[PDB]
């Protein structure tokens, strides 16, 4: 509630540009994860490699959707339970894609990533905090998707 | 049922030359799930890197019978319960050997890798989707083996 | 000649969103030439990962210079000769940051590969060859840097 | 119990240089698992490449922990129910720090890596099952933990 | 002379499957030196990972071709300048596609791997020694074609 | 020579501990450029992967004599022309065993890097400009061994 500033203000700087955001936070979770990337199906092919993903619209749509619903989560950040229902849907589907429930950990990690290498000094340890109980609320909504 | 020919003709290219194209399957394993590399243990011994599976005789039998196995699922691709009790039993090994159940999706991954770029063009989504059905099935069998 | 429309017809879709595409570049180029990482030194530091370059501001910026100076070979590509002293130079600054001329081949690897996956079936074999051959006249023409 | 000498004798070439041999068991851990590495995380901060967490006071402090339980299980080899209590405290904390319980199974994976690496000709079979069962006695004890 | 048994040998093992030897050589260097990968040109496309390099029948056709150069340099082996003239011209060519020299010594380290991986014991030091300097004087006549 | 005060000091943290630090220099050189890695053969055998030879006691020897050789350089900071016999006749050796002048610029930034990490904020850029320096006239010595 008081880091709901710290989410707040935090998120500002990542908002303004949040494809290029997000390509960091996917190059990241393919780093960490390199098996998600067949997951990413369009037009019934799999990409090879990551940079691969890269070159795809829609690869690049969905981290623009990504970002959305983060900035969705940020904009309740003080009451969660109003997406509930949308974030319950969005695991659903997710599950429904072959993601795995245990894989959205390394894509906290990732998200945490970017937060640090794009705040540098201003990635405070209550701001990593923040955004670990954010996140984690976030999954914990979308969980409900697998069962 | 119709897509019971799509897998048909479209392993006709591929059982060919099997240890070619479960080369192929398994670099793409190694490359997506490295941690899998271990679980080949002969001889008492554990492979460094996915290149030195590949001077391995052990290993690239275990490539043909992995082959083999899928051939078989072919051959009754229009009533797999005849291999359930085979492959409820190949499943019991895995486990034994230390394979996770959920390693078999990205197994998947790598048979239909193996396939978008042995088949190129002809690799229709159609086509896509009756592997994706046939290997389904075949795990959902060896699923039985964990539990 | 013919060609310079090839050249020009398929920069068209790739300069409307030159960040994107220079991301695809040296994603790709930081996959195979991982050593050349280093070299990019900002503030006195190294980047870690090739992912930590993604979030790097300065980083960025130099994507968008490499693709306002191939954007300049393709508004020259009837008459490079214009640009000689300019690439001349450039390549005096790259030599002295430290890059070997040797790498920019695969400079022109990762380029000819960003180009492959955006235009995908309008990557021609005569589009190819004639980027191939601009990409070596601006490499010449920034070889003289090197001695 | 015969096996209990051939742990014995095994660690005792290990054991003399703990940080040495853990810093191969984690080397090989990163390579076969890299999403463990942002698990890691000291000061706030996410180590980028695996070659980070080598220079980090912290993370080489974990090493020698990691060492110093495994020469806890060798002590107890003949009877490791005394060490149930602290093994299964262990596994709680690991749980709340983000690992999943099947990331000890790469952790065994390595231990019995460097274990190979070090004993070379040494490292007989029956020495590998060995360790396979303290190994496995010790994450069954830590298993507890994640209920 | 003595150790042009121990090529003779030593090669009869590889020599009866040479595109199961060749891919590990293959799998082993780009492993090494992934910048490799792009030189592989065929129908105007690159490859994106190694493992796609393997699904590709004029890769494989390559790997063949070089088996074969190798085993006319044992059937020389006595006196390699026989096949100089054609050695020179495959020189003048991989320049022409692309190849720098340099690369010449990963691909001797790739081969010696795959020699000592398929060998094990049956790799002496002498047997190293020997295919070395059979390698390093293949390589010399092919030097000639880069000048 | 006010920064010959800059490179004593810095080194002094980094002496006290050479192996461990010597382990990171490495760690990262091999990250960079993988294709080194066959060139520490040890008993007529290659290294699979680069946590291979964190296993080797003899890499790890030759780690200590590089972290010798560094210090020698800083105790003769204020004048390197003491150690040019000895640089020049160390390239020698070092062209002997197949290592490329090129590669050690990587060395370079290997050594640069593993610094950066274990000085943190104190690697000033006057730090890493006097090191750049330093490490420049040592192998601007050792190249004297390559012709
Ligand atoms: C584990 C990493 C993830 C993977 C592999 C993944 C994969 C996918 C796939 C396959 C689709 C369907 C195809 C498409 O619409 O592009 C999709 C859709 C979508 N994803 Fe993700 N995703 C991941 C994480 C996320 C995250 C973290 C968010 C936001 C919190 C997100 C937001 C969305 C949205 C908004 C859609 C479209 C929604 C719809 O059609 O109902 N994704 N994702
Ligand atoms: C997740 C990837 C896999 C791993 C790590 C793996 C590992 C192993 C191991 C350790 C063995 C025992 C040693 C040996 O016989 O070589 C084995 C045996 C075998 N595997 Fe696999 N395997 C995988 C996937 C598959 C698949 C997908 C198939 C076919 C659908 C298959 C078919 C076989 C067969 C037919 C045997 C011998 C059967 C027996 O002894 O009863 N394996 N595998
Ligand atoms: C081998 C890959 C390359 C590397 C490692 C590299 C590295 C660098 C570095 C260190 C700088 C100085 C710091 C900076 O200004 O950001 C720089 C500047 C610059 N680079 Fe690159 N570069 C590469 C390729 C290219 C290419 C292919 C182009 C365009 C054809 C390019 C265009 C530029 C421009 C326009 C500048 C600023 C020019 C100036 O200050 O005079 N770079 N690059
Ligand atoms: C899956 C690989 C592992 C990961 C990611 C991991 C991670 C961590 C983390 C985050 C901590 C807390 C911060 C710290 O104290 O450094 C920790 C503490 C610790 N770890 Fe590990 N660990 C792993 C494996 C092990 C193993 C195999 C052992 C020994 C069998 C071990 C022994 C210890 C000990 C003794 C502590 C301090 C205990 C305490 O504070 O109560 N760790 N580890
Ligand atoms: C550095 C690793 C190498 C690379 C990147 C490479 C690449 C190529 C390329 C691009 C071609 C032309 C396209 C083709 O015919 O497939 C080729 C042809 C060929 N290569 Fe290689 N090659 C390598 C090593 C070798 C080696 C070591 C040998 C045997 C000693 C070899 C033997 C051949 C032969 C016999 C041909 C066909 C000859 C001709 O058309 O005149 N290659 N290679
Ligand atoms: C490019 C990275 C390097 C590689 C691949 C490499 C490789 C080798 C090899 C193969 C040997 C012979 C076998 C042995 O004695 O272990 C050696 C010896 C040695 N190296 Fe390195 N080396 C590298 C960098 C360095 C550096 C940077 C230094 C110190 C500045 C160094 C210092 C030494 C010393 C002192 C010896 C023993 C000297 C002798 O026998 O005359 N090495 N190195």
């Amino acid at each position: 509630r008081p880091e709901s500033e710290l989410i707040r203000q935090s998120w500002r700087v990542v908002s303004r540009s949040p494809l290029e955001h997000g390509t960091v936070l996917f190059a990241r979770l393919f780093a960490l994860e390199p098996s998600l990337l067949p997951l990413f199906q369009y037009n019934g092919r799999q990409f090879s490699s990551p940079e691969d993903s890269l070159s795809s619209p829609e690869f690049l749509d969905h981290i623009r959707k990504v970002m959305l619903v983060i900035d969705a989560a940020v904009t309740n950040v003080e009451d969660l339970s109003s997406l509930e229902e949308y974030l319950t849907s969005l695991g659903r589907k997710h599950r429904a894609v072959g993601v795995r429930l245990s894989s959205f950990s390394t894509v906290g990690e990732s998200l945490l990533y970017m937060l640090e290498k794009s705040l540098g000094p201003d990635f405070t340890p209550a701001t990593r905090t923040a955004w670990s109980r954010l996140y984690g609320a976030v999954v914990q909504a979308m969980s409900r998707g697998w069962d």
